[PDB]
């Protein structure tokens, strides 16, 4: 037996409930994980409220970093790195929100011993996110410049670091002077305002690449930022639209992408860059030695105890958290 | 004094009178050419026809194969490889359908020794739409499977075989069982139907392709053909929407991109494929040496003198000509 948040209905935080719930036993390709660390996201919320539907009752979460305890059936060493024992992490774990969890061996990765359980847990998700937007989407090269919309969110902050450190000069939006603060710590070469008319806004990014645009934009915003995104680009220069924060975007007129410089629109999602255990290993072990050597960095801002999950969700959406919200079992 | 077709009030074929014409000069940037062969294509008859609107009068056509008799001023060695005596080819010159023309020295191209005049002049255009297609687009690979449309068109029969000498699977769509031979004579794998229902011609490409989907779709159909392209895509596939052959395309959800498999759409023009003369210069280069090895064939349908340009326009408006058009002034 052990201890775990469970939800029984949907609904608010309220429903969140520490109760006893038996150890789980992993399935097969699965690991069994004693977690030392457990990520609180929106996405959790979502779960919880039932905006996002699953089976219920569930324990909550899906974020979790912490030894191997055990492998199920299916799991054998010519498939997985992963053995029993080692520290490992996932963005794809069901039960996180516990002292014991299961997840897929396949979405499973090896953390560094130079890598905090804490931050493992909160930069998994983001870091792949930006790892497959920096390096398959749009391959950036040194010397390049990008846009990256909402510069101070988790993935805005990865994503211009790690940029960053490959040599390319970001430019960035945000909303408030203390988000241009974080946005320019991360490495921001220039911080802009969200844009209030999309050709006024594309002049301004064009005045700064010396009249040639950006190479590529990753606008994970959507509605507000969209149409001034695709303004912006350098031509053949590539759209990464990777999220809507804002809304939907709206139909988008092919003739655009032409005009704007026979340029590329995507919109891509993180299963379409994990589809193997070979490839989630390899975009974890490049984050994790980019956190090793400290070019990548993951504020953690708030650690509560697992039984005070109630807590974190009240913080987190009241924005009272400032970095990553981490549970500790 | 020189031999032209000019037209002076747009219409029909019967507007095109030939005349006596003063011999051009070349202005800044310009190769004056010595005409042997000049492409007829049905660009110049939306010219003639006032689709396209441009100062009248002109002397109508801009593709043309021959001689450089003449430079003009700001046309020297360290910007173009051209020289006085040069065999040529543009599709981007003033006046083609007469016995001299201009042509920007850097939208202007070598034929080499073993391009005849006729082909080089056919070839072009549909030539560098090609080249640019194929290994700036989406840069095919060995061992890659693209589906092609309007196989059996200009551009069409080129990506195919070009695509089929780079070691490429080709599967065309042709409306006809004249066209199905063209294309396949060209080198296309499977030769299928213009789709019915997105997912029902999908569902065939994809049982072709193992189950994966191809790595790239040339359309340059359009409205008829989009959706069945965009659900035909292996993941992180490319769809080079270069053409509108059968309509535009009504404005793309952005999320269908996602849910086709973060795919890229893209809708390019050639004017984006040749910025520089060196740009121009290479895909040319790549292109005739090509046609050199006889890698890539162009058949030429029917020749007519020049004073015939109105019996050349009538023939091409009625589909009497298969294969391309010249005259030879």
């Amino acid at each position: 037996s052990m201890h775990a948040i469970e939800v029984t209905e949907t609904g608010g935080p309220g429903v969140l409930r520490h109760v006893d719930q038996p150890q789980p036993q992993p399935g097969h390709g699965e690991l069994l994980i004693k977690a030392e660390a457990i990520g609180v996201n929106f996405i959790d919320t979502y779960f919880r409220s039932g905006q996002y539907p699953r089976e219920l009752p569930f324990v909550i979460g899906s974020e979790v970093c912490g030894t191997v305890e055990a492998v199920g059936p299916g799991v054998t060493a010519a498939d997985t790195a992963i053995s029993v024992g080692d520290r490992v992490v996932s963005a794809s774990a069901n039960g996180a929100y516990a002292e014991f969890c299961t997840a897929p061996a396949s979405l499973t990765a090896k953390v560094p011993d130079d890598v905090t359980s804490e931050v493992a847990a909160s930069a998994l998700l983001k870091g792949l996110t930006a790892h497959y937007l920096l390096k398959s989407v749009y391959p950036v090269k040194r010397g390049d410049t990008v846009l990256v919309h909402a510069g101070a969110g988790g993935v805005g902050l990865i994503l211009t670091q790690w940029a960053t450190h490959l040599g390319v000069r970001v430019i960035t939006t945000v909303s408030t002077a203390e988000k241009a603060k974080l946005s320019k710590d991360a490495g921001a070469d220039v911080v802009l305002d969200y844009p209030e008319d999309a050709w006024q806004f594309a002049g301004r990014v064009r005045e700064l690449t010396g009249g040639t645009g950006v190479q590529a934009v990753y606008d994970g915003v959507g509605a507000t930022t969209f149409d001034a995104s695709l303004a912006s680009l350098a031509v053949r220069g590539t759209l990464a639209l990777f999220g809507a924060a804002s809304g939907p975007v709206p139909p988008v007129d092919p003739q655009r992408l032409n005009a704007a410089g026979s340029v590329y629109l995507t919109r891509p999602s993180l299963f379409h860059f994990t589809r193997t255990g070979e490839e989630f290993s390899w975009r974890a072990a490049e984050l994790f030695d980019a956190i090793g050597n400290e070019a990548i960095t993951v504020a953690v801002g708030g650690r509560y105890p697992l039984a005070d999950a109630l807590r974190a969700h009240q913080d987190l959406e009241a924005r009272k958290t400032v970095g990553s919200v981490v549970l500790l079992p």
